[PDB]
């Protein structure tokens, strides 16, 4: 409650001041409270506070509840990863001008989903807890369903209901988009569905007015921001790879070639496709290409 008193009383600096419009954004120098103020600015500058009549105190309480339900003893899959994913979504909507291709309910759900998509992640080497639970459902996007459960629980918690200003129809619609968006962060679903996305772009058939292609695009965008650490400037990306390695190996050199393979198999084609959708998202592809060059030079020793 003392952290809530400081956050609700602080003046939120502008998006430019907070540098959240830049694809190169990094959070290493920010306090936890500073990350919360940037998150308020994301809601504010996307007009989510205005169009959906969000009480200031409820938004702050919701942001702090989301933050507290990430585990800091997890080296990468923590609150800062979710905060950065949301920042990339904000930068993609603003700096990439994607914002005008989507409705307010879709933008509202994407921001919420980005912030919530990894809630209560226990670390890649602690998947035994989600097996003590659901001992039969182990051989399903097991974790992404749990992440949405966590998100929904927080959205419904007293004093935390940032969607109370929505009508019941807008709420059901928003909840559905949130659910699909969080579930899309399952890389298996990404690999399963990315092929249809690429051929649509390749054949120049990509149609945002198609309800199926709009949903497909929302999934790809969630993956793009989820993995956006791979696009950051070289000093940032080196630090993130350190965090990924700690969670993976130390439950908290082979890394260069692992990063190059990850860029090739997963990342490069997605950011290539996204630039065909909007050339203003090119910095993500450019940053990813530069990082591959750096890791590959190290990989060759
Ligand atoms: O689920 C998420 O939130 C995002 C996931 C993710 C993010 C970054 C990365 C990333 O840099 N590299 C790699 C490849 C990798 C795998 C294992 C150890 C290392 Cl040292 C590197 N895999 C990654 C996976
Ligand atoms: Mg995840
Ligand atoms: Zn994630």
């Amino acid at each position: 409650t003392r952290e809530l008193q400081s956050l609700a009383a602080a003046v939120v600096p502008s998006a430019q001041t907070l540098k959240i419009t830049d694809f190169s954004f990094s959070d290493f120098e920010l306090s936890d409270l500073e990350t919360a103020l940037c998150t308020i600015r994301m809601f504010t500058d996307l007009n989510l506070v205005q169009n959906f009549q969000m009480k200031h105190e409820v938004l702050c309480r919701w942001i702090l509840s989301v933050k507290k339900n990430y585990r800091k003893n997890v080296a990468y899959h923590n609150w800062r990863h979710a905060f950065n994913t949301a920042q990339c979504m904000f930068a993609a909507l603003k700096a990439g001008k994607i914002q005008n291709k989507l409705t307010d309910l879709e933008i509202l759900a994407l921001l919420i989903a980005a912030l919530s998509h990894d809630l209560d992640h226990r670390g890649v080497n602690n998947s035994y807890i989600q097996r003590s639970e659901h001992p039969l459902a182990q051989l399903h996007s097991i974790m992404e369903h749990h992440h949405f459960d966590q998100c929904l629980m927080i959205l419904n918690s007293p004093g935390n209901q940032i969607l109370s200003g929505l009508s019941i129809e807008e709420y059901k619609t928003t909840l559905k988009i949130i659910k699909q968006a969080i579930l899309a962060t399952d890389l298996a679903l990404y690999i399963k569905r990315r092929g249809e996305f690429f051929e649509l772009i390749r054949k120049n058939q990509f149609n945002l007015e198609d309800p199926h292609q709009k949903e497909l695009f929302l999934a790809m965008l969630m993956t793009a921001c989820d993995l956006s650490a791979i696009t950051k400037p070289w000093p940032i990306q080196q630090r993130i790879a350190e965090l990924v390695a700690t969670e993976f190996f130390d439950q908290g050199n082979k890394i260069p070639s692992m990063q190059v393979g990850f860029i090739d198999a997963i990342c490069l084609q997605l950011y290539e496709a996204l630039t065909h959708v909007s050339e203003d998202c090119f910095p993500l592809l450019d940053g990813c290409r530069k990082n591959r060059q750096k890791w590959q030079a190290l990989a060759e020793q």
